[PDB]
């Protein structure tokens, strides 16, 4: 009821009391544990109450006025809303904490030693597809910052009815196309060939290319989605190259500087917000290690290897161990010569184990699942490779949701 | 009650029912799991029987001849010598039965491919520590076999009353001497530095170098542990260059072609066998990076990057990342050219998912543990780095045991 984590490296220890205020499930059982597989899986009036009071006496238990007049109040405040309309609202501070503590929760984010500089976009008073496409170009130009990003996030109204949801049907607001050719093979991004199909579906004129920035699909109170283009100037991007292999520039590769998942779904106080995207900055291996060299995306360990003159006969000669390196080294090497802000997977991880200090310490714990938080490469020369993490889910939480051309009743 | 686990590189899907069979607890709950904890945690004669018939009825379901004559009077027959002796006794057969399939269970283990070519020995026959360095002696020269290694293990007498335990102290058979120093600093293997000073307190003469062999302490039915000194001429060992880096010999590393692990407990139908070193080879990643690399352990990523002439400033550089690759190269490539047998990631973690595909078919499923099957370095552009992995526990069993000089009565 009061476990230890221990790290296997520096023998450090900490004990975690949070995962006792845990309120969902995980989906392990006594008899099965679940923590690989990779998707971990209308809400009425007499539900609600309950997470209203909850996530709102910890928002007082937070700000140092816990179960005062001022809670007491609001308390009743939103049960009389509830009892109202079957459903209520955040004020703009409560939806400040609750998306601040959606990322703090997040168990598979490395990076949440940033989790309280974290910038609030309220586009609750949002309600058509054209309003979005403004909200997140505004998004987008300030979290870029010139290159000195910034985490920010836009809230789009929260889901009601169910059939008036608003989405943003792209994974992330900035993704490259993929097209399949006559042959079969690939043309762009492999992990977005239906989604780019969505698109040319809805009007969209391919520039059938390799690094096509998507259009955005965004679908605003259940009506059907529509097309727009981020401005190009708006759309920051890194050429890649090499420190050392003036090659790598005829390799010319480029990737975007603002990873900005809108695909997910924030839950604060029982009220679900089904268009949220987040934005903050790349670590280095989700380019270079994931999307640069996972079969099934760009894979290009076979071309990297070609130029480099390697032994590509033998699996043993680690020529793709060897390629992958030189490839991370590049991408990072790129970012911070035009001043884009990227960290590297040494830098990210040793910043989690300080987070992780000061969370057990000021908090109790910090939910973590290691099968995320160790990055794809270089494992065990990290050091959270060595820390043993307890994973457990707490709220508010960002949550996965279908993709919504499966949902959504058509027109 | 009919899970399924996806590869997401493949979308091979499989699905287990071999998970309903499982009996033991993972130590995840429906609100927490623990899957990156890393240590997961005498026999009444009660307890015994049900074990035992659950062992029995799966082996006789497995030779075609469940339920038969030959079964029920087996089945009797051990029911009637539990309650004589309120314990029993396994034929040849069943023991090498439960032997192999306790590693066929093993769910950390990666190799597991191999789970049916393993050569039982039985040392139940053995009395003293003398007989116990013969048996591991034999073990270390067949498995070794002129560097072309094969799977073995040794089983010697079972538990009976708790006080009269065959235990090898050792946490491998062939394992490297460690000593700290004046300033601190440790001498050979840091992970030993206890055990080595154990065997000198016990009157082992320390040659104080780094690849010291340490000599083997083993306790025979309960008897405080003797020191013995395997004949050098079994220790096979490759001295570790590198394939384009002269100045790699200059480093002067070298491992042991045998990982044979004798720290573990056993268990067989209810059965506990506290001495059962067992080996078979290395993948090259256990050298290569985690011995040669761990902070804690040999920690040689300085060094190598020094004669690799590398930026050694910055953290973002993949420095450690660039020495690491060519540190396992030079394993591979000197266990290869000596004829001794290694496997490189690739080559391991590929079998691994054709034996998983093996298991789901001809059993049901296969229990897998996520956490230690990816390799530790270059997770993601292995196969298993992409698949999920239902983990749970299969007896017969590999379990951990404490250290004997902990729970040891001495004089
Ligand atoms: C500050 C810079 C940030 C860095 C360096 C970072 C890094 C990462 C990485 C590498 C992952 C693994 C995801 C993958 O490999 O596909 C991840 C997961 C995640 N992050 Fe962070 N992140 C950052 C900011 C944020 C922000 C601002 C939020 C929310 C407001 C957030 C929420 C999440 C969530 C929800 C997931 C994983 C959910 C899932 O796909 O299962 N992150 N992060
Ligand atoms: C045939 C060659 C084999 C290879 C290549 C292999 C490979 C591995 C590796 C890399 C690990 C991870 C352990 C670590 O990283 O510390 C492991 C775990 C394990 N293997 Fe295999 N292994 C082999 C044979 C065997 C045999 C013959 C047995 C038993 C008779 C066995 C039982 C186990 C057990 C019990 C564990 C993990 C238990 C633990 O420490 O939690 N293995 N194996
Ligand atoms: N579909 C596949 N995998 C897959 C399936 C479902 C989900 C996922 C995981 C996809 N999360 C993307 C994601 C989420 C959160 C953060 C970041 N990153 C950031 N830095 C960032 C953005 C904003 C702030 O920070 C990236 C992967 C697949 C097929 C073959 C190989 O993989
Ligand atoms: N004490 C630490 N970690 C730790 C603690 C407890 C347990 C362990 C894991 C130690 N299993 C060793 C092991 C078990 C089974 C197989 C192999 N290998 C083989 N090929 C093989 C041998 C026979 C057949 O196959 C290696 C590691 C530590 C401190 C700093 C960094 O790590
Ligand atoms: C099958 C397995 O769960 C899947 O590959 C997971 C493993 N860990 C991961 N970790 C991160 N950060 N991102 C991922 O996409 C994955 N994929
Ligand atoms: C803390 C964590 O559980 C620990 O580092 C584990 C992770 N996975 C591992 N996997 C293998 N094969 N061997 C190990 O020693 C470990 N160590
Ligand atoms: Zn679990």
């Amino acid at each position: 009821r009061f476990l230890k984590v221990k790290n296997w490296e520096t023998d450090v220890v900490l004990t975690d009391t949070l995962h006792l205020k845990s309120t969902l499930e995980t989906g392990c059982t006594e008899h099965i544990c679940m923590g690989s597989i990779m998707l971990p899986s209308v809400a009425t009036k007499d539900q609600l109450f309950p997470l209203a009071k909850e996530f709102l006496d910890q928002y007082y238990s937070s700000i140092k006025r816990f179960g005062s007049k001022a809670h007491m109040d609001r308390l009743e405040e939103v049960n009389k809303e509830i009892e109202s309309t079957s459903t209520y609202q955040l004020k703009d501070t409560e939806l400040i904490y609750g998306a601040k503590h959606a990322w703090r929760n997040a168990s598979r984010c490395v990076g949440r030693i940033q989790w309280s500089k974290l910038q609030v976009f309220d586009a609750r008073d949002c309600t058509t597809a054209h309003g979005m496409f403004n909200y997140i170009c505004n998004h987008v130009k300030y979290a870029t910052n010139k290159g000195n990003l910034r985490s920010a996030i836009t809230i789009f109204p929260q889901r009601t009815d169910g059939k008036h949801d608003f989405r943003v049907w792209n994974s992330q607001l900035i993704r490259y196309a993929g097209y399949k050719q006559p042959d079969g093979s690939t043309l762009g991004d492999p992990a977005n060939v239906q989604f780019t199909e969505i698109c040319i579906q809805q009007g969209w004129k391919a520039p059938r290319g390799r690094f096509d920035v998507l259009p955005l699909l965004l679908q605003a109170n259940g009506n059907d989605p529509e097309l727009f283009q981020i401005p190009p100037e708006l759309v920051l991007e890194v050429p890649i190259r090499h420190p050392k292999f003036d090659w790598f520039k005829d390799l010319g590769l480029k990737w975007y500087g603002l990873p900005a998942v809108s695909n997910m779904l924030l839950e604060i106080g029982g009220l679900e917000f089904s268009a949220c995207p987040f934005s903050g900055w790349y670590m280095g291996t989700e380019i270079g290690v994931r999307d640069y060299c996972d079969n099934s995306r760009y894979n290009i360990l076979e071309e990297v290897a070609k130029k480099m003159d390697l032994d590509m006969r033998k699996t043993s000669s680690l020529w793709k161990d060897q390629a992958l390196v030189e490839i991370n080294i590049a991408v990072l090497y790129s970012f911070q010569s035009d001043k884009v802000t990227i960290v590297d997977h040494h830098s990210a991880t040793e910043s989690f184990i300080k987070h992780m200090e000061n969370e057990y310490r000021c908090r109790g714990g910090c939910p973590a699942d290691w099968v995320w938080i160790v990055p794809p490469m270089s494992g065990s020369i990290t050091p959270v490779f060595h820390q043993e993490m307890l994973n457990y889910r707490l709220t508010p939480s960002f949550e996965y949701q279908p993709d919504p051309w499966n949902t959504h009743v058509w027109k």
